């Protein structure tokens, strides 16, 4: 939304060690073949812990999704910056943890990082 895609696609590279960006059609618009985490197209308005084909999600983040968790920039820009509290808080049990160990420092990146998937990875 407010943030600048393309400096969103730059600070995407962070991600790529453990995400891509792969569209229905089999091509990839960002990524380096990784699979560690999800593959992020489609993730806008997703429900959290839903992807089909990824079999490794925690069980914080599949609580959180059954909570109604779908990916929107406030909740978004809140977990990358710290995966593990977002999801104590939001789910509400202190216990949950959450598997993705990258945090992202800066929040202007989450808020660019936003922007340009609003405009790749966007599933009709
Ligand atoms: C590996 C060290 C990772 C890096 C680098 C990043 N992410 Fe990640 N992400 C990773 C895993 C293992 C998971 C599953 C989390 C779990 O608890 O189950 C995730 C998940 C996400 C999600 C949720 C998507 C969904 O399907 O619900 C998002 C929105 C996400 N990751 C975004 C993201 C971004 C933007 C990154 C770069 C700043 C990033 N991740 C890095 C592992 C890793």
């Amino acid at each position: 939304q407010e943030g600048d895609p393309e400096a969103g696609a730059k600070a995407f590279n962070q991600c790529q060690t453990c995400h891509v960006i792969v569209d229905d059609s089999g091509t990839t618009i960002a990524g380096r073949n990784a699979k560690t985490g999800p593959n992020l197209y489609g993730v806008v308005g997703r429900t959290a812990g839903t992807q089909a084909d990824f079999k490794g999600y925690g069980e914080g983040m599949k609580e959180a999704g059954a909570k109604g968790l779908a990916w929107d920039e406030e909740h978004f820009v809140q977990y990358v910056q710290d995966p593990t509290k977002f999801l104590k808080e939001y789910t509400g049990d202190a216990k949950a943890k959450g598997k993705m160990t990258f945090k992202l420092k800066k929040e202007a990146d989450a808020h660019n990082i936003w922007a340009y998937l609003q405009q790749v990875a966007v599933r009709p």
